[PDB]
């Protein structure tokens, strides 16, 4: 019955991908005769800024029809493949690249509250990059200064990135997160730490812009 | 701890699932965002330079993505909530419930819903939300499109239970039969019989579009039983 189980789970599973892969060939279907249709245009007439501007579009939403797919397997690798590991450990090549390029653009990164060998337990590579996005963001606003700061608690680490940016108005600050946002998007980010059992939240930085909260749990066992 | 290994795997695939209700439903509210600027560049060409069969196709193909995006942020709410349990489970008890809210459904209508053959103490292993929606969808289907008779029909052997669902209604041509499975397919959202095809092939059993003796289409679902 133990093989039982994992049989039953696997299937749960491939018919969830199954079903996706079967929506995504299905939006292509009108998709590809669409980039047939344009093909056909640019070789028998000449191209154009519209011509150019509709194949851009196309290539646009086959794009995240692609996303969509790696995104979902991606989600399922993040939940089979998890670990114990310590909060320094994980993060700590993050904040060296990313107080490298502060220096490139000519502002300063600051890490006042160090992160220490404390207990998380979950997709390394997913927490990694979740925090990597947050501080690529505040490296965009942000006008001179970013500083992030490194918190635990008997429940759990809270990481804290502020920027002396223009910020976002208390109306907008529960909805900054929506992918696609032209890292990415932030929407990633509330999935992948709500994926860990963890929490984001916007706020007014005291460095005058957006202040961002992760907060995730300690591993216990 | 045998189980406590168990209990947390499950509860970490429950939350990778709802995860990826959110993103399905994220990708489609953004998908509108291109279509509607190809749109505009279709709408600008056609000004610019003439009509052609290729802006034609173009430009239908155009609306045909449109309507699919539609379809695809509807199937985003009201997703397929609180799965991924598997367990035994007799035939009887699952699909009781089912046959009855719409044997009430088709007493409002007008229409008469019967079940000739039916369910019995059979053993199944699978998830129970999956396998109820499933037949609750073809008797759906077949509420709606029938004219005034439904019949449904359950059978067993050795190797498994076959699930037939009847109607009077006007039924699918030769060709679409097994093209109403695929994700948005309409004869004239789409995506019932998608949902259906994937909960039964996930539970190893098969489902099969046919030409109904009572006039529309009949649709049969085959499941394997669960042995000890
Ligand atoms: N009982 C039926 N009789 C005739 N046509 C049917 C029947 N059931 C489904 N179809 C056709 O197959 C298509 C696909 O079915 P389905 O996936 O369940 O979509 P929907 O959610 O609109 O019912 C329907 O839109 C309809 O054209």
């Amino acid at each position: 019955s133990f093989n039982q189980v994992v049989t039953a789970l696997e299937r749960m599973m491939t018919s969830q991908q199954r079903l996706l892969s079967d929506i995504s060939h299905e939006l292509r279907t009108p998709l590809t005769r669409l980039q047939l249709g344009t093909a056909l245009l640019r070789r028998r007439s000449g191209e154009s800024k519209e011509l150019e501007r509709i194949e851009t579009e196309a290539q646009r939403l086959d794009s995240m029809i692609n996303d969509l797919l790696v995104m979902s397997r991606n989600q399922q690798k993040n939940a089979l493949v998890s670990e114990t590991i310590k909060a320094n450990q994980l993060w700590s090549e993050v904040l060296d690249n990313a107080a490298f390029e502060a220096e490139q653009m000519g502002k300063s990164l600051t890490v006042n509250f160090p992160p220490g060998p404390w207990p998380l337990y979950g997709n390394p590579n997913a927490l990694e990059s979740a925090l990597e996005n947050i501080v690529r963001n505040a490296l965009r606003y942000s006008h001179t200064k970013i500083e992030v700061g490194f918190a635990v608690d008997k429940d759990g680490i809270t990481i804290t990135v502020d920027d002396d940016g223009p910020g976002v108005s208390p109306e907008d600050r529960e909805q900054i997160f929506r992918p696609f946002y032209r890292g990415l998007g932030l929407a990633i980010v509330e999935t992948a730490i709500q994926q860990h059992r963890g929490w984001v939240k916007a706020e007014d930085s005291p460095l005058g812009g957006l202040r961002l909260v992760i907060w995730l749990p300690l591993y216990k066992r």
